[PDB]
């Protein structure tokens, strides 16, 4: 009864900060990946006297 109520609370918050943990991961990976991106603009500055002269 109260035990039902209990696994019942348990149950939708274990769900909730299951899918926000997988979102959580997604976002760390995108942001990884931006990062990346920003660093190859950074070369192409730095190697900017190679493409132009």
């Amino acid at each position: 009864t109260a035990g039902y109520r209990s696994l019942t609370y348990e149950e939708v918050l274990q769900e909730l900060v299951k899918h926000k943990e997988l979102l959580r991961r997604k976002d760390t990976h995108i942001r990884e990946l931006e990062d990346y991106i920003d660093n190859l603009l950074v070369r192409v500055m730095e190697e900017t006297p190679s493409i132009l002269r």
